[PDB]
């Protein structure tokens, strides 16, 4: 018989990092 | 017939979310 | 023929933005 159809799409990738802490805060 | 060829890739991930706040700045 | 196999997991999202400053000092 002839080669089957293409599977299904693979899974969503992981969700990116959370990103880092912000720079220190302003002197006043 | 045989299997069909391997599926398409999947999506990317979701974004990470934007860091925290930084620190508290320098007393003054 | 039976469907192919399931594709690859996708590309890790993209990495957070850095945060915004830290808030005035005392």
């Amino acid at each position: 018989g002839p080669p089957g159809p293409p599977g299904a799409r693979g899974e969503r990738g992981f969700p990116g990092e959370r990103g880092p802490p912000g720079p220190p805060g302003p002197p006043g």
